[PDB]
């Protein structure tokens, strides 16, 4: 900074890629470490493993991101090429003092070894120990991937490293092998539905506390199990999306199943009364939702009498009583405004809690559309590697509440039923979405002042037994 040392002495770019000069053709950074905008991805391995320093949040972002522009065989490949370091050409004089014997050698060799070659290979040898601890389904999904790097890690040779390489197998072995409550889980509820009768479950046979806890239950396992990786690049509306983002998918799917769930109920219960029961109930397990801070089952709700089929039943809204209807059309301006109201609420509970899912992935969309993939360059165009970071801190704000969990007991029977349920039967999306709609105008046809008399479909009670536990 006050005074230029002497240069490194490196090997030449023809045989080592990764010394080429800086410059604005192969990497730029953001006009403390600097920031990375984009590059050639030879540069961008070069800066992950940097001998000057470490760099622990660009490692990070990388491999939470890096298969929106790098296979995973091409980045281990990348990593085994910046290992195998060529020293610089010897010097006439420096041949001469080996021939001669017993001679030290060059001060240039040794600054080479220890300032460079050493550094570096730690650094690639901390990635592939990142890798294999925080992204090891990449070695599930791809088992040649996994050998080559359990036979590259045998390969290396040196005292200074072997504590590394066996701390990368240790984790391996750790990942190839694989409920306690500190106070008591409230009693199951049950209402006319019993332990063991799981024939016989449905919307108003269980019970509404129950039905809200085991979706809680359900939607905070599938939340947990979500990683970064597979909402980058918007790789799950993609073509390899089953392969790339199982976990998220999985996610997406029990909202859309639920939601048209709950859209089923009401409008293929015929009878008027059975049907403002059926209402009702879906309010009860709302209030239940916002009790346990489980916003994903709320908004699922609101979703779904948002829904054409259900948002015209007049008679029916109008039917139910003050406070039912108070609750809910507070969760319905939870959404208003693009979700004003949502988001400082989320800000201000404590945990356990189940956040809306829609709205991570609808503003990851945006940045994806408002992003371009690569800076435009004369020559060779490169990473755009801001986007990828600017993904990486939305994908950080879905991790930092996945490590609650909820002081619930499981109901197997009810869990199985949740995640096997399909409404649409047979039928298609679009062909069930008209058939909602068509039974809507069945049980409450335009300009009708009395909804139509239909059978009641069930002998028991509506009475809900309400959401005071026992
Ligand atoms: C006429 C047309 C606009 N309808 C009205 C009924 N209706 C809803 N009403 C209400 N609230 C409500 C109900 C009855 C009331 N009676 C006096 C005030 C009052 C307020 N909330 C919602 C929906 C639709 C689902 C989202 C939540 C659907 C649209």
């Amino acid at each position: 900074l006050y005074f230029q040392e002497q240069p490194l002495r490196l090997p030449s770019p023809e045989v080592y890629r990764f010394v080429v000069k800086d410059s604005e053709e192969n990497i730029v950074f953001e006009d403390g470490i600097p920031i990375i905008k984009g590059g050639t991805v030879v540069k961008l391995i070069e800066r992950l493993t940097y001998h000057m320093y470490a760099d622990p949040n660009f490692v990070r972002t990388f491999l939470t991101t890096y298969r929106s522009f790098c296979k995973p065989q091409e980045l281990l490949s990348l990593l085994i090429e910046r290992f195998e370091i060529p020293e610089p050409e010897p010097t006439d004089a420096d041949k001469l003092a080996i021939e001669k014997g017993e001679q030290p050698i060059s001060a240039d060799l040794k600054r080479f070894r220890k300032e460079y070659v050493q550094p570096v290979q730690l650094r690639i040898l901390n990635v592939f120990r990142h890798w294999v601890e925080h992204h090891f389904y990449d070695f599930e999904r791809d088992l040649e991937l996994l050998e080559r790097l359990e036979s590259f890690i045998s390969s290396v040779r040196g005292k200074a490293m072997k504590k590394w390489v066996e701390s990368i197998a240790k984790i391996i072995r750790r990942k190839k092998q694989a409920i306690t409550f500190e106070s008591p889980p409230p009693p199951i509820e049950w209402h006319i539905s019993k332990p063991g009768q799981f024939e016989t479950f449905d919307l108003m046979t269980l019970h509404p506390i129950e039905i809200a806890r085991q979706l809680t239950l359900l939607e905070s396992d599938l939340y947990r199990k979500v990683q970064p990786s597979e909402l980058v690049g918007s790789v799950w509306t993609k073509e390899d999306k089953e392969i790339n983002s199982p976990n998220l998918l999985k996610m997406i799917r029990h909202t859309t199943n639920l939601t048209l769930w709950f859209e089923k109920c009401i409008v293929e219960a015929e009878n008027f009364e059975e049907r403002v029961a059926v209402l009702s109930r879906i309010i009860e397990i709302l209030q239940v939702f916002q009790d346990l801070n489980n916003f994903n089952g709320v908004l699922e709700i609101v979703s779904a009498v948002n829904s054409v089929s259900v948002y015209r039943l007049d008679h029916t809204f109008e039917a139910l009583q003050e406070r039912k209807r108070k609750i809910l059309d507070e969760a319905v301006e939870l959404s208003q405004d693009h979700f004003k109201k949502y988001l400082v609420k989320l800000k201000s509970i404590n945990p356990p809690c189940v956040p809306f899912f829609g709205i991570y992935l609808t503003n990851i969309l945006k940045t994806e559309e408002g992003n371009n993939d690569f800076l435009k360059k004369k020559g060779k165009d490169l990473i755009n590697f801001s986007k990828r970071r600017k993904v990486a801190e939305i994908t950080g704000e879905i991790q930092q509440y996945q490590n609650q969990p909820y002081c619930l007991r499981i109901e197997p029977d009810m869990r199985r039923f949740f995640e096997n349920l399909n409404p649409m039967g047979s039928a298609s999306e679009k062909e069930f979405t008209d058939y909602l709609f068509n039974k809507s105008l069945e049980i409450e046809p335009r300009n009708c002042k009395q909804p139509p008399r239909f059978p009641r479909k069930s002998t028991f009670s509506l009475k809900s037994p309400g959401i005071r536990p026992n």
